[PDB]
């Protein structure tokens, strides 16, 4: 009867109760109902977005003329959901991250695809060095020792490194990776390597030694790889901080993975599938590698996913440092992207579509950024 925004966000439950700042569940619903009401649309939203084709969010694709998804319970919007929603014109991203979209099928139709760029890029930096300082430091069998009542400072110490003269290496120097960087110069490294397929701007990489010299007296911390290979075998810390496209996809396989240092570390905060998530599962049970990262290959992870129960020999709380997608869903990220969902609805309500340039990754039917 009225034209319908779609929004599929994860559940609250007595969460949402306790914490009106759960703006991104359903229960609250981002905020935006007053807004979406006041321009006469429907605003429908739901957490039932699996299985095909028998989910809320599915029933309501036919009179979808928006989608608004989030990347921490996304609802994969696939060629074949596209097809079920034929007066659909917007999709919008509640946070960042839009490989849970069809883009090349959203092309085709010439849809629209926004993000809330920018809104978590810190929120995830903190949480790569966050899950680079738990592996490096063993704080899974230390925080163990101290729940399990016991104090072998041995089974700990032995697999428990400092941050301090380690080599540390990102793939991708975007927003994102250059702020690990960032926040690697105090800690001292020995290195700082990046690969990228472009440079880094001249004024980044000297802000980087500019900070490397204050802090520790050491220039030149900064330093493009060009072989993929080369990075991974000179580093002790490995980040990803790219996007999921159809090249990245799977780059993180068994012969990358064994091309590393025995006892290194893979850190993912970007999206799972740029790893080959049994290639990851084998070389952590195996020890030559710690894993952790918060970004799974599908969402919600299926509770048997490997992951879940990786660990290195030593033991259970041994280079394992996964979490759920949390990170860019901290409140104070929620209150960022939930005003950027308001803002780009805002603008295509009052249809003067003036949307921040960084928000747009496809329009008009065509990729409109880098950002893939
Ligand atoms: N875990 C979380 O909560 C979130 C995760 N992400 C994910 O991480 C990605 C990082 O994006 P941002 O840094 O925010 O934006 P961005 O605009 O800087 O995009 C990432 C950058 O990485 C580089 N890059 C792209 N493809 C690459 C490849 N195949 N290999 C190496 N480098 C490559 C490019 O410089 C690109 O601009 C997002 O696209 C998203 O998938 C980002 C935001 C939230």
């Amino acid at each position: 009867g009225k034209p319908k925004v779609l929004m599929a966000l994860y559940s609250g439950g007595k969460h949402a109760k306790e914490e009106p700042r759960l703006l991104g569940t359903v229960e609250n619903e981002l905020g935006i109902r007053k807004l979406v009401e006041e321009h006469g649309y429907e605003l429908v939203t739901t957490a039932d977005k699996d299985p095909f084709p028998s989910s809320t969010f599915d029933k309501n694709l036919p009179d979808a003329e928006i989608i608004i998804t989030t990347p921490f319970f996304p609802a994969y919007v696939t060629k074949e959901r596209i097809a079920k929603a034929p007066k659909l014109k917007l999709c919008v991203t509640a946070g960042v991250g839009s490989d849970h979209y069809d883009l090349n099928a959203l092309n085709e139709r010439g849809i629209a695809v926004l993000e809330v760029t920018g809104s978590n890029v810190q929120s995830v930096a903190e949480h790569a060095i966050m899950t680079m300082l738990i592996l490096l430091r063993n704080y899974g069998e230390g925080h163990a020792q101290a729940t399990q009542g016991t104090w072998d400072i041995a089974a700990v110490a032995k697999d428990e490194f400092d941050m301090e003269d380690k080599v540390f290496a990102t793939i991708g120097a975007g927003r994102i990776g250059y702020r690990i960087l960032e926040r690697l110069i105090a800690f001292n490294p020995k290195k700082l390597l990046y690969y990228d397929y472009q440079p880094l701007p001249e004024e980044a990489i000297n802000k980087l030694n500019a900070a490397s010299k204050l802090f520790n007296g050491v220039d030149n911390i900064i330093e493009r790889v060009e072989n993929l290979e080369d990075l991974v075998s000179q580093a002790d810390v490995v980040t990803l901080n790219c996007p999921l496209y159809e090249k990245s996809k799977g780059m993180f396989n068994k012969e990358l993975i064994s091309k590393m240092k025995k006892g290194s570390y893979v850190i993912n905060t970007a999206r799972g599938a740029l790893t080959d998530p049994q290639a990851i599962a084998d070389a952590v049970n195996s020890g030559h590698i710690a894993y952790g990262g918060d970004v799974w290959p599908v969402q919600p992870a299926p509770k048997d996913m490997p992951w879940r129960t990786m660990h290195n020999p030593y033991g259970k709380d041994y280079g394992n440092a996964m979490t759920v997608h949390v990170s860019g869903t901290s409140l104070d990220a929620q209150a960022r992207y939930a005003n950027g969902v308001k803002q780009i609805l805002t603008e295509y309500f009052d249809k003067t579509y003036k949307y921040r340039p960084q928000d747009v990754i496809c329009i008009d039917g065509h990729y409109a950024t880098k950002a893939y």
